[PDB]
């Protein structure tokens, strides 16, 4: 009789129990970036980088650290669609990480002397695009239908949580792993990629619960929209890599290589939902970043 | 500068004097697994009468379940301010009031109190407030600008600095008196360090609201809400007397619980502001000079 889209009020007996763990889990991961330290960081980025470097780093940061503010939101409004006290425990818990990654992210950008990049980010028209992308996706996560909801989780939890951003946490660790530079800021990403593997898990998690309470919502024409729009995120995501590297193409790192990752990681997110893998890999570009896995 | 007016981009903080409440709550962090319940739940079971114990278990039911409401409150205020570092400062309260929450149900749980959750709606005092937080969070959301500062007033303030205060007060008074419910007491004062945060941004907030918007702080409107607090008082004597439904405790009566509230809902007017409403009883306001000695 349980039912994921109905209100319950009272605190306990959970409906969802096994959802509940996952508040133990960020619980566990909790970190604030004064833990780390940026020293090295800052003398190798000013001196140890090259122009392109620093363009690609500058902009990799301010990429993480906005898109965040947008995924805290959608967390934090998770409970007015899943309106069970367990699960708003979650969101809750989990909208504070993402405050905690942002507050990362623009204090690396502070130290480093990059401030103004916030104050232009009206005139950056791809990642703009991209904040515009979520702002209005946010809107659809409040108001459109129950049927469709599981595409505002795939979007947020997924396609931005593990896919997107774990893109961006790729750029910055290939700094250590390569150059054996920023190796503070290597730390405080894999914190970050940590706490957003338990965000996509649980997202994976009640996508199946819906799809669970729902199977007549989820039929071929249903699994042909959700390939499409991983087809249409992917096209997007390769623009915002483009512009990541506008000043240059990394060699130890190329665009090619960063997008055949992309690739692989929505296809495990298709695959975690129950759906068939959407591209075909070039598996040497992915051996490529075999190293990022085995460091996480 | 319009709180009111939506920013898209992180930096720069317009109101960066606010971004200080999100380093504040991550001072004062805190899980109830710090703690050492292990005498708690021998007073409750040997050192308690049943008087007592049924005093303690409905308080920790009302700040439980009012504490998951508090929580959407602070989730949702971006909806209405929807600068970044006021959303960050919601999102960091709206976590610590989960960490709250799971305090005290797992008290509840400990002490063998879990069924209390399921007749929630056979408690018609107590499921008043809470159907009162629940329509309060739609007002909240749906609402004017300008009575935006009232669910800030009532959240914030009313619940979070007076009545929440209140029932850390009845808890925190076994340890007082007793000398009983240590750890409990500890896990009590912790969470009161958070409610007093989260009452001091509301503060600061609804004084940025009144100083961006004069015109809609009138004597009309200073009158509603002087209305709005003697109403606030009057249902939160009657929680207390739910709570007290099996007989008063000796060592805090009713009476010097409601100066207690008296006093508090007279330091939130004067935060913000206004004047005093109360004309406090001195003998029953000392009763209680502990509590703040003790925080």
């Amino acid at each position: 009789k349980t039912n994921i889209f109905e209100k319950r009020i009272n605190l306990k007996p959970y409906e969802y129990p096994e959802l509940n763990e996952y508040v133990a889990a960020i619980r566990h991961s909790y970190w604030i970036h004064t833990e780390f330290n940026f020293t090295s960081d800052i003398q190798d980025f000013k001196t140890g980088l090259s122009e392109v470097e620093r363009s690609a780093i500058k902009n990799t940061m301010l990429a993480i650290s906005q898109i965040e503010v947008a995924v805290k939101t959608f967390w934090g409004d998770v409970h007015h669609r899943l309106p069970k006290p367990e699960i708003a425990a979650v969101g809750a818990t989990f909208a504070e990480s993402e405050v905690r990654h942002h507050d990362a992210y623009s204090h690396l950008l502070e130290i480093l002397g990059l401030n103004e990049e916030f104050k232009e980010l009206k005139k950056k028209p791809v990642i703009m695009k991209r904040v515009h992308y979520l702002e209005t996706s946010l809107k659809h996560a409040k108001s459109d239908d129950d049927r469709e909801y599981t595409e505002s989780i795939l979007l947020f939890a997924l396609f931005i949580e593990h896919v997107s951003l774990f893109s961006q946490f790729l750029i910055i660790m290939a700094f250590n792993k390569h150059k054996n530079m920023l190796k503070g800021i290597s730390n405080a990403v894999e914190a970050t990629s940590k706490e957003e593997q338990i965000h996509g898990d649980f997202g994976v998690d009640i996508i199946n619960i819906i799809k669970k309470e729902n199977p007549e919502w989820f039929d071929e024409e249903h699994n042909n929209l959700i390939k499409e729009m991983c087809l249409n995120s992917f096209e997007a995501e390769s623009k915002v890599v483009d512009w990541i590297f506008e000043k240059g193409e990394l060699d130890f790192l190329p665009k090619a290589v960063i997008n055949e990752f992309l690739k692989n990681r929505f296809n495990k997110s298709l695959e975690a939902i129950g759906l068939e893998k959407l591209f075909d890999i070039d598996e040497a570009l992915l051996q490529e970043t075999e190293w990022f896995d085995d460091e996480i």
